[PDB]
């Protein structure tokens, strides 16, 4: 069977994964599940995924609940030999130390940005606070990109896939100005034809955003 | 070369990966990093780790900065073939899925309730919040254990040395009394002789906790083997 992917394209990890879809014309049967009508709650969705998050890969019997799993896995699976998802160890551990970075450090800090504006108000969140440690992000980005063009070497990986989404949406609100290397590197990103997958699920986001955080953004 | 470890053993992923270690019988060169006493700030290890973060590791020209990389490069090195990264690609990924489950879920939660107490102080911290929250991750280990026998299927994978670190210390606050699949596998890890590198930097972190946010964990929550 071809794999299902349950979805909400306002999330960037599920971003990373229609981009690495489209760059691979991977055949997938797309299911809209809608983050903010709480449709991840829906007892049959909780069944499949307790941690009710999108994206969600089911694949045969193998059903996988995080964006990072699902590129690898796809890579794998559809990408054997190809670059995007390295074949010698030491080259696919510095992809799978960036798609880390991603999910613990540049997401988990993207999401505690976003999640304030929902919970407590665009007005009511510590703006400060959240861009000190937003911009420490891009901070080391911008160290990633000193002796590389991509995110994890001379050549595009799964890692640039993951990163760019969430880049993206945080520069909703923090500019890039002040990162040379980071923002030629996002120029360069939105230059790939499979970038375009990008460009739906991020303006959806800018806008339900604006609505339930009662501001609009820079 | 040898991998060089940067550890705090009072980081649950430092004692995953610590455990990994003495489960395959790697010799590793230890180098003390002191959580809280900042020396993660200091000029030549942000260098290293412009993330700041334990453990790190450095095996010849690699360097690693997340504990879960760590445990997939370790596995590959030093149990090629075994059964805790299976070779398998379904069970592989299946692996891979609650690695990642740690990470982004277990830990993240576990990580904000420990640093809203060193910041605030416990007694201002909203510890009914953070109760829900990380119930709620021990309810999904615990649907994960009625489907399986470990965290990732019927052996020992590299999720349940991940897991079972970060949730010793959960339970340091937060009993399993409602949970007895976890509470059996919580046990059974606890038999492991692997688990004796957990059991150091546990009470090191309780202890240090503890002093920082001005308060005592309830001794009748950690479960004891």
């Amino acid at each position: 069977p071809k794999p299902i992917l349950y979805y909400d394209e306002r999330s960037p990890p599920v971003r990373s994964c229609l981009m690495l879809i489209k760059l691979l014309d991977i055949d997938v049967e797309l299911r809209f599940v809608n983050l903010f009508k709480g449709e991840q709650f829906q007892k049959d969705f909780l069944a499949l995924n307790p941690q009710h998050s999108v994206p969600t890969l089911v694949h045969g019997d193998l059903v996988l609940t995080d964006s990072h799993a699902i590129l690898i896995h796809l890579a794998e699976k559809f990408d054997e030999g190809g670059s995007l998802w390295p074949q010698e160890h030491a080259e696919r551990m510095k992809v799978l130390n960036l798609l880390l970075f991603e999910c613990s450090f540049l997401f988990r800090r993207a999401s505690d940005f976003m999640s304030a504006i929902v919970r407590q108000g665009f007005a009511n969140v510590d703006v400060a606070h959240h861009e000190r440690k937003l911009t420490e992000a891009y901070i080391i980005m911008e160290r990633y990109l000193e002796n590389s063009d991509f995110m994890a070497g001379p050549q595009l990986t799964l890692a640039d896939l993951s990163i760019v989404t969430t880049l993206s949406t945080v520069n909703l609100m923090f500019p890039l100005s002040q990162f040379p290397r980071l923002r030629r590197w996002f120029t360069a990103m939105q230059q790939l034809d499979a970038y375009e997958a990008n460009c739906s699920g991020l303006e959806k986001l800018r806008q339900t955003m604006e609505s339930v955080g009662s501001f609009q953004f820079p």
